[PDB]
RNA sequence: GGGGAGCCCUAGCACAGGUGCUGCAUGGCCGUCGUCAGCUCGUGCCGUGAGGUGUUGGGUUAAGUCCCGCAACGAGCGCAACCC
């Protein structure tokens, strides 16, 4: 458990595409690959999961932002289990902020769903229908986990918050708690709460994330087990 | 026996008429870039602002048509389909 899980398959990163304040977190910098300090990282994880279980047991959406394919795939399934409205595919400008507009985009999609199994299965012209198939598909292709986000979200979990500081950027201006997770690449004070840990390792993703999801399922009282994992991680 | 209206004539009078000018006074019809693929709106973000964003990258199509990107996502008059 904990620190010894890391001595297994995950640790520090960076070809020196780093960030100075994160280097205060840092131990060493050999191989060219910074030597993460997973100890005080365990301290961080302590405070992190404190608020995790708190806000989760009280109830209010933490906003799975995984985007890089790897992460994304795993997290998506995990997200479905985590119960939290989630960012699956490529994060697009508008979600965080243009909230009402988003609710409208949903409405177009959801009502496409509603009127996809209607007498429209009979009627309606070909070009209209077929095109509407296409854009219905893509609409759900992006707004899957987002389709279930309807009232002031209260923290995010995210992954590597540089890209996912496109994401941070938004929720950061939005006076909102943002947990989020990365290597010595990103920035510490860029975030509200910090998980200093590599995220190009698919296993790392699996482990820390399942830890969090289980933390929120234990906020409500339980904890089962994940389906997505070691599978496509290595094969 | 006149007187009444309409209708025709003759000098008068208001009046008309113009394929006479000027499209540097114009409507309208259009010739015309040219079926060129463009023109623009909503919110968010951006810049002190003008304004930007959208539409700035890459294919692809008849085409701003569609698709991967992208601080954005749509909607609009055209494009298309809708009349033959």
């Amino acid at each position: 458990v904990k620190e010894l899980l890391e001595a297994g398959v995950h640790f520090g990163h960076e070809r020196k595409r780093w960030n100075p304040k994160f280097a205060r977190y840092i131990y060493a910098e050999r191989n060219g690959i910074h030597i993460i300090d997973l100890q005080k990282t365990m301290e961080e994880l302590e405070r992190t999961f404190r608020f995790i279980e708190d806000l989760a047991m009280r109830g209010g959406t933490i906003l799975f932002v995984g985007t890089k394919k790897q992460a994304q795939d795993i997290v998506r399934m995990e997200a479905e289990r985590a119960g939290m409205p989630y960012v699956n595919q490529r994060w697009l400008g508008g979600m965080l902020t243009n909230f009402k507009t988003i609710s409208q985009r949903v409405h177009r999609l959801e009502e496409l769903e509603a009127l996809f199994a209607s007498p429209e299965i009979e009627e309606r012209p070909k070009k209209e229908q077929v095109r509407l198939k296409h854009e219905l598909e893509r609409l759900q292709k992006y707004l899957s986990g987002f389709r279930l986000l309807k009232r002031l979200p209260d923290a995010i979990f995210v992954v590597d918050p540089t890209k996912e500081a496109i994401a941070v950027r938004e929720a950061r201006k939005l006076f909102i708690p943002v947990i989020a997770l990365a290597d010595t690449d990103s920035d510490p004070d860029l975030v509200d709460y910090i998980i200093p840990g590599n995220d190009d390792a698919i296993r790392s993703i699996q482990l820390i994330l399942s830890r969090a999801v289980d933390l929120i399922i234990q906020a409500r009282g339980g904890v089962v087990e994940p389906s997505p994992s070691y599978a496509l991680v290595q094969e």
